[PDB]
């Protein structure tokens, strides 16, 4: 699923993502957009690592989810890498929040640094009314 700027703010805010870990919902929607343009389906294989990107968020086969292929991976979310592709993002929010429960935060999105920090990012909550 594609889904549309305020409909997605909508549902992370419901899902309690709004300052979740001190990160405030206009970050999540930053993050979401620059990853996979707000799309559930989006994948990412990383020929460099041999790992893959899963989902809205991109989360990584490498530490969060298991899809067999990647080597010396871990599951700390404790899902199928399948899981994060469903058009319900319960249980992609589930693990985004297990992955900001790390010291490096946000910050353990590389493209979170160079897109959305430091910037204006009420653009990406105007008028969703959240």
């Amino acid at each position: 699923k594609v889904f549309e700027r305020c409909e997605l703010a909508r549902t992370l805010k419901r899902l309690g993502m709004d300052g979740y870990r001190g990160i405030s919902l206009a970050n999540w929607m930053c993050l979401a957009k620059w990853e996979s343009g707000y799309n559930t389906r989006a994948t990412n294989y990383n020929a460099g690592d041999r790992s893959t990107d899963y989902g809205i968020f991109q989360i990584n086969s490498r530490y969060w989810c298991n899809d067999g292929k990647t080597p010396g991976a871990v599951n700390a979310c404790h899902l199928s890498c399948s899981a994060l592709l469903q058009d319900n993002i319960a249980d992609a929010v589930a693990c985004a929040k297990r992955v900001v429960r790390d010291p490096q935060g946000i910050r353990a999105w590389p493209a979170w640094r160079n897109r959305c920090q430091n910037r204006d990012v009420r653009q990406y909550v105007q008028g969703c009314g959240v």
